């Protein structure tokens, strides 16, 4: 399965100056519990802001630097090269790769973030016409997570 993985806004902001706009554990927690054990693709810009690679589970970056090597991280540098991965492959981010995958993934994870922040990247739209709601569960808010959110999993139809 090839699965697009994203937090975004009302207005589908995922990040401002390479990073996010918000913080909320709840989401990370829940990228945790999807991905563990998987696989996640993401642009050379995405794995620069996370750092280092996330621990128990297979990290691959898209880059054209070939001079990429980093311990811990998978290099690639085609979207061909996606389509080989096995198991459950989750497009990661950033913008520039939710752009280019979302016409190809099987489904997406998409936490709404129910606010409007500033922001200079964004998840391309999409309507619900070409995707079925598999489940939609709004996420409890507490002192550590002030932001309302949904997690929604959304089929191509
Ligand atoms: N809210 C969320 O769910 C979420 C998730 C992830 C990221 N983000 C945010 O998204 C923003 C970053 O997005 P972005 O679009 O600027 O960058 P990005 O997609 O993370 O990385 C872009 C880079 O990926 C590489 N790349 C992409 N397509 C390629 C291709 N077809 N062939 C070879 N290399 C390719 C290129 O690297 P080279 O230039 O090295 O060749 C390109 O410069 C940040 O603000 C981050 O915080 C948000
Ligand atoms: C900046 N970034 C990219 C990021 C952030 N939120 C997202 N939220 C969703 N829904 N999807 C993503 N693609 C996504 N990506 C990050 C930053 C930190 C960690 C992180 O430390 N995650 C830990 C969990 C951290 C925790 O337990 O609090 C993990 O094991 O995955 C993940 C991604």
């Amino acid at each position: 399965t090839l699965s697009i993985l994203v937090a975004h806004d009302l207005q589908r902001v995922i990040g401002f100056e390479n990073q996010l706009p918000w913080h909320l554990p709840n989401d990370l927690k829940h990228v945790k519990k999807l991905s563990t054990g998987h696989t996640l693709v993401m642009g050379r810009k995405t794995f620069e802001s996370i750092g280092k690679p996330l621990p128990n589970r297979r990290n691959v970056v898209l880059t054209s630097d070939t001079s990429f090597n980093v311990e811990g991280v998978d290099v690639i540098h085609s979207i061909e090269d996606i389509y080989q991965l096995p198991g459950h492959v989750f497009i990661f981010g950033g913008q520039t790769l939710f752009e280019e995958m979302i016409d190809k993934v099987d489904d997406m994870y998409i936490t709404v973030i129910e606010g409007k922040f500033r922001g200079d990247t964004f998840f391309p739209p999409y309507t619900f016409e070409d995707w079925e709601v598999a489940s939609s569960v709004e996420g409890k808010l507490d002192e550590k997570n002030t932001i309302p959110h949904t997690f929604l999993h959304l089929i191509r139809k």
